[PDB]
């Protein structure tokens, strides 16, 4: 239901440069490094076919151009097919793609035809954004607050629990908070009894989901969420270190995961 617009993807190369610097500042690693920690993998110029898809709301302005940019940035031999849909898929396989990258309104996937691995953008994004959050060099705690427990949030929290962090979760939807607590063992967080975190992961499609009362100074807020989870004011007031970028960090996570 929450979908990228062309405006979100303006100057994707700067957005990506900027997010990569923030990731380096927070964790000591660039995005490649994070991906190598998660998956053990690295790029070797694998050939990536990017197929536009016209189903649902259709082709999104700047979407495949941005994927072309992203993939090039990380050292893949990528290209965008002239035809969309099934015809484009055929064009890609025939033009030697080893990994297919394509999306409809519900699923963005990467499929590596050589080894059979396939990634879904939603867990891949939650996993990398959570990993990045957790690796905050100067956090001084293994307490992590996770706001948003849907298709992106839940796998991030799960990753974090598997990584032996002490995870506190909140979702405005009590059903999703309940499922996360009874399937993962996270501690349910209460906005009425807040404590401060130096590590925060947000995966929501809503503004101002991070209360002032949970922010410590210099804390990290890692969020795939659109629009921004915290106001500029609160972000300046606590010099929060923001990692937020619309497509490329999740895309890298999908790609490095199928290698
Ligand atoms: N930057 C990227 O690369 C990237 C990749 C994937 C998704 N996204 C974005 O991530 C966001 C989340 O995606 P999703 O698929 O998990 O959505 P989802 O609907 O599956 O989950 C969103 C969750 O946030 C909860 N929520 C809404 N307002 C809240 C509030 N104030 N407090 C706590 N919880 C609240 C909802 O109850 C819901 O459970 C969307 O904005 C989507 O566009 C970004
Ligand atoms: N950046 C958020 C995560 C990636 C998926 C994103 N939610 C999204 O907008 N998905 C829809 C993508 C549709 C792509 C369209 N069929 C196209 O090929 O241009
Ligand atoms: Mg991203
Ligand atoms: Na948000």
């Amino acid at each position: 239901m929450a979908l990228l617009t062309p405006d979100d993807l303006i100057n994707i190369n700067m957005q990506l440069q900027k997010a990569d610097s923030a990731v380096q500042e927070v964790t000591g690693l660039d995005i490649k490094g994070i991906c190598k920690a998660l998956y053990g993998t690295f790029s070797s110029s694998e050939k990536v076919g990017i197929v536009p898809v016209t189903s649902g709301n259709g082709i999104i302005g700047n979407f495949s151009a941005s994927l072309h940019a992203i993939t090039q940035y990380f050292g893949f031999d990528s290209f965008v097919t002239d035809m969309p849909d099934v015809s484009g898929y055929y064009e890609a396989v025939q033009n030697g793609a080893e990994i297919i990258l394509m999306a409809d309104d519900r699923t963005f996937l990467a499929h590596n035809l050589k080894n059979g691995k396939m990634a879904n953008n939603q867990p891949c994004t939650g996993i990398i954004y959570a990993e990045i959050a957790s690796r905050y060099l100067k956090a001084d705690s293994k307490d992590v607050l996770v706001v948003g427990l849907g298709k992106v949030g839940f796998p991030g929290a799960e990753h974090l629990v598997q990584k032996d962090f002490r995870v506190y979760g909140y979702d405005a939807d009590e059903t999703l908070l309940e499922r996360a607590t009874s399937n993962l063992g996270i501690i349910p967080f209460d906005p009425a009894n807040p404590k401060k975190f130096s590590i925060i992961f947000e995966a929501t499609p809503c503004a101002n989901t991070i209360p002032e009362a949970v922010l410590s100074e210099n804390c990290v807020l890692s969020t795939p969420g659109i629009p921004c989870a915290i106001s500029e004011e609160l972000r300046d007031k606590y010099e929060v270190q923001l990692i937020a970028e619309p497509l490329g960090i999740g895309t890298a996570s999908m790609l490095y995961s199928v290698l």
